[PDB]
């Protein structure tokens, strides 16, 4: 029961944030499509903060 990090997180939130912003991207326009951009956030995620 402890906090995962601080700065890993804003790892997650950066690329939530080109997550989000892929999500505003017009690549949003199917929902797998949607669904890359979660998983480009994954990978992102994966990669930035595993």
């Amino acid at each position: 029961s402890s906090t995962p990090d601080g700065t890993w997180v804003k790892c997650r939130h950066d690329c939530f944030t080109k997550y989000k912003s892929c999500q505003m991207s017009d690549s949003c326009h199917d929902e797998q499509s949607c669904h890359q951009c979660h998983v480009k956030h994954t990978d992102c995620v994966n990669t930035g903060c595993p």
